[PDB]
This record gives C-alpha cells, sequence and structure tokens, in this order.
C-alpha cells in the first residue's frame, strides 16, 4: 500500500513527465496517499523522472503576516517597521498557504530561490540558476520572471492532486493578457542585504483576486477545466491523486485568450 | 503579535543568559501569534543568548520504514533497496517532536548528529561539537549529544511542551544504575555513494520507560517534583508556559530518582 520513489515515477512517466523536463508542481501531497518518504518521495520522484538535465519546480511565495498592519498605501507604520523580518531568499520559508511540497522543496540541498518575495519560484535542477536569476521586483509575473522563463523554455505544470485554481503560471497570463481595469497592488517590502535592511515598495497585478472585477475567486479552475475540456493536456493518476500536466507556453496563451476574448477586443 | 525582541525579553526573564546552550522543547501553537512564525522562536533564542552561546533540538528522524516490522527489526528483503536511508543532512526531523526542531534544522549554519533515531540538531558556537561523532550504540549515554549538553553546562527549555517530552531525561535513564533495562535493537539504513548500508543499533529503548512498573508520562512527574524542589523557573514565553531547567541538575535529579526506586544508594 506504501506508494514509493519507483511507483511514483512510473506514474509520472506514464503521464508524460520527460527526461530533461522543466516541471512546475502543485500538488496536494495528502492525496497522493500513503508515501514511504512522505513529500520527499515525490520530490525524489520528479528528479528521477525528468533527470540530472531536467529541473523541478515550485511556487514558494513567503510568510509575510506583516502586511496585516500595513497602512492604505501598502507601507508599514514606522512603530513595527524594526519588527518586521526582512526577506532572504535563502532562509525566509515558503508561504503556508502553497502546502508542503514548496517548502520541501526549498530545503532540499541544491534549490533556489528567487528574490521576488511574493512571486518567488523555486527551482531545482539544471536551469535553475537561469530560473531564479533577476526576478524583476516590479510586476515580477510578468517579462523577465519565472514564469516567462518557464513558458519559453517549453516547460510544463503539474497539478498533483490540487485544486486547478492554485495554477500559478495563470497569473502571468492575467499579467499579459490585453484588458482593461486591471488591478494594481502596491505593498512596502523589506529586503535583507549585506547592510541591513532595504525597504522597497513593489508594484504588480494584484494576485490575491482576479485581475479584473466580475469573476470568482477560483475561476482559474474554470480556465484549467475548460482547457481540459477542449482536449489539451493530459490527465491521469500520481498515486491515488488524480493529476493533469499541461504545456507551460500552451495554457498560458490559453489563458491569454480566454481574457481577452471576455473583457478585451482581441483580433479574430 | 509577538515579536522577536519581546520573546527574546521573555526568554531573558526566565532565566535564559548570554551565552547559554539551550535545548528546546516547544509547542509552537502556544506561543501566540508570531510575526515570523516559528523562526520568531529561533530568532529570539539566538539573540537572547548571543554568539557564543548554542540552540538545540531533538531531531530524531521519520523512519516510516520501522512500519514494515519482523520482530528482530529487520526490513524485508523486498524492501531493503525501497527503504530511505537516513543522510544527516536531508532526513527530516521527527514530526512527533513538533515544527519546530525540523525549523531549526533547515536554518541555515545548523548541524545535525549522525544517529538517526536519537539525533539532535544545533545551531550556535558549539554546534560542531555538540553534533560531532554521535554514537550509533546506546546514542543516549557517554559521548552523545545530551551528555555533552550535560558536560557544558547547558539548560533546557519547556516551551509550552508537555513535560514528558525532555528527552534529556533519556540520558538520566542510560546514567541510571537499575537492573531490568529494556534493550532496543533495529536495523537502520544508511545513505551512502555505493548505495544504502546497513547498521545494527542498540540502546536503551525509549518509547517507553526504561523499566517495568512506570507510568508512560513519569518523566512529568520527575519535572514536576524538580520544581516543587525549589530547582529550575517557570514563566510565561509570549503565550506559552514554560518551564526552564538546568541540564545538569535535572539529570542528577533522574538519576536518583530511577535509583531511589529501582537501585540502591
Ligand atoms: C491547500 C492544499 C495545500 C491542501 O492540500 P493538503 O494535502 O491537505 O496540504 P499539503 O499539500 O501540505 O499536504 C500535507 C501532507 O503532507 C504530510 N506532511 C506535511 N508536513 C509534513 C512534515 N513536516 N513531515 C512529514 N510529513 C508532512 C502530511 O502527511 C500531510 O498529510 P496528512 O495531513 O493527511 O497527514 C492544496 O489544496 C493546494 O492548494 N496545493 C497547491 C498549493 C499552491 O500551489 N497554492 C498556490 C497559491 S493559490
Ligand atoms: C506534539 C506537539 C508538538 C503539539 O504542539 P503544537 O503547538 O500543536 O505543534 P507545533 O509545535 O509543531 O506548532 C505548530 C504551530 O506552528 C505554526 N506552523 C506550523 N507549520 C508552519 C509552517 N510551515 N509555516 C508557518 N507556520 C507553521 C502553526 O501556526 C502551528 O500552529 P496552529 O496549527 O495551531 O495554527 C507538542 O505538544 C509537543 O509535544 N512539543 C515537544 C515535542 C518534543 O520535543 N518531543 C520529544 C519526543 S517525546
Amino acid at each position: 500500500s506504501f506508494a514509493t520513489r519507483t511507483s511514483l515515477a512510473a506514474d509520472l512517466a506514464a503521464l508524460g513527465l520527460a527526461w530533461g523536463d522543466a516541471i512546475m508542481v502543485h500538488a496536494a501531497v495528502s492525496r497522493v496517499g500513503r508515501l514511504l518518504d512522505g513529500p520527499d518521495t515525490i520530490i525524489a520522484a520528479l528528479r528521477d523522472t525528468v533527470g540530472p538535465g531536467g529541473t523541478v519546480l515550485a511556487y514558494a511565495d513567503w510568510e509575510a503576516r506583516y502586511e496585516d498592519l500595513v497602512d492604505d498605501a501598502g507601507r508599514v507604520p514606522p512603530e513595527w517597521r524594526e519588527h518586521v523580518p526582512p526577506f532572504d531568499p535563502q532562509r525566509s520559508r515558503a508561504i503556508r498557504d502553497n502546502g508542503v511540497l514548496p517548502e520541501f522543496l526549498r530545503t532540499t540541498p541544491g534549490t533556489l530561490r528567487s528574490g521576488n518575495p511574493g512571486a518567488s519560484l523555486v527551482a531545482l535542477g539544471a536551469k535553475a540558476e537561469w530560473f531564479t536569476a533577476d526576478h524583476p521586483l516590479d510586476y515580477g509575473y510578468g517579462e523577465g520572471s519565472p514564469l516567462a522563463k518557464l513558458v519559453e523554455a517549453g516547460g510544463k505544470v503539474l497539478m498533483l492532486g490540487a485544486p486547478l485554481d492554485t495554477l500559478t503560471l495563470l497569473h502571468h497570463a492575467e499579467h499579459l493578457a490585453d484588458i482593461p481595469g486591471k488591478r494594481i497592488k502596491r505593498i512596502e517590502v523589506p529586503f535583507a542585504t549585506p547592510t541591513g535592511t532595504q525597504w522597497r515598495m513593489i508594484e504588480e497585478f494584484d494576485t490575491g483576486d482576479p485581475i479584473v472585477a466580475g469573476l470568482a475567486e477560483d475561476y482559474f479552475a474554470g480556465i484549467v477545466t475548460e482547457f481540459l475540456a477542449s482536449g489539451q493536456g493530459r490527465q491521469g493518476l500520481i498515486g491515488a491523486a488524480p493529476s493533469v500536466l499541461v504545456d507551460a507556453a500552451a495554457i498560458t496563451a490559453f489563458g491569454v485568450t480566454w481574457l481577452e476574448k471576455r473583457f478585451g477586443t482581441p483580433s479574430p
């Protein structure tokens, strides 16, 4: 009844994960079933399937409880400024909303973590340095971001039993979409540096809610559901977890088209 | 919000001092709302104790393979090379001990000793010494990290944790001169470059009391008697009722406690 490193690797190959792939994972680890090495079995199986030339990624974000204290400008009151732990890509935890897997991947030796805290990705493998280098601090889900690099490299996204609305790459589609009324987030962020804490205003399209008004919180799940119903992507079990594997470029373009058909003015 | 500074003040108020080697057993949920989660506790401990001190915790490890028993403690041959081997840098801390040992283990600079079931994690001035050369047999006895904590005059902090989780009292069980001590043997897999390598580990069993006739949680009674004798300190760390005891004192108290009942003075 134990799911092993070998058995999960076989499930991953059966679903379409291939040697050399760059694979970003969204997991609901409890749905995989009985795991012999806990969540680390999932990470190992992904690395076994993808080989030393591939890369395993996950969405990290970070635990910034201090955001409950910021004013309407997104700035930290002076009374709290020196009590807020600054972001350090090597020490700051992955956000707890994203599950156990991003944090377990972050603390796997060799894993790198990009520099934009809220948009940070973790990467482990051959192109981890490229994925995590020079993450732009403003609009960190757009051009030059790890998500943009995942599309460029022909990477893939694996929903390992996770709800389909957690597909972070669709925030990149939100950034690219040519639509009016895009919601913007501004937040002050402290960065750990060799000379001490540096504070910096971060501006981006807001990813805590849909990019524009008139959308349900989980409307990403609808985009993926329509994507799968249209015959794109792959479906199958990884352990006990029903899973979907999609092409990063395909789901991004589908998401942009989806948004621009509904709120934009598309071509034909 | 409870902050790094306020928790460090609570720790100093309770008796944690500059340069101390402090071993922590925590129930993080009782400390209250923390601005940097459990890492605030680790930071406050290092701030209170300073660069000359050391922060420690009991790591153990998740050896779910132990559920594939055989009563002599051996892994069936079909599983011997599917069992995840112990790697001191990569194996997780056991989850029975709470989130704090694992958060401390993955703090950069933290080291972890080589006896998997008895493994301690240490961060600070003497972390390399504390975690070095952990004997594979009787890893709660002489030359162990727990013995080194006693030797260094360290302290143990029960940070809202149930008092029976005080791992150092297993060292008192090892030291106690008493008959009928129960012994555990188990096969343990170690990760090596050429594949998994095995070690038969022998130790006094720490899953149950050292001898028969004791309550499962009798460590908590020992700590209560220790405090009732006027030793150690109690107080709040954040919202967490806490106990701070001297490692050498509680060990000697524990040895005497066991030797009054089953041994001889
Ligand atoms: C929210 C969500 C994570 C909840 O799913 P979940 O499986 O219940 O939570 P996790 O993924 O962290 O899995 C936890 C499992 O891993 C194990 N686990 C967790 N921490 C562990 C630890 N320190 N040691 C050993 N095992 C551990 C546990 O066995 C646990 O299973 P259990 O509670 O049944 O015993 C999931 O629905 C999801 O959304 N995943 C994608 C997250 C994401 O990418 N979000 C992006 C922002 S929208
Ligand atoms: C079993 C025991 C750990 C349960 O106490 P607990 O406080 O409920 O569990 P933890 O210590 O791991 O604290 C978890 C808290 O830290 C936070 N936390 C846990 N994981 C987190 C994560 N990835 N990110 C951010 N915060 C996290 C949570 O806020 C959680 O509190 P909540 O779930 O109530 O909201 C405790 O009773 C105990 O025995 N501690 C001593 C253990 C020991 O040393 N045993 C020795 C062997 S006998």
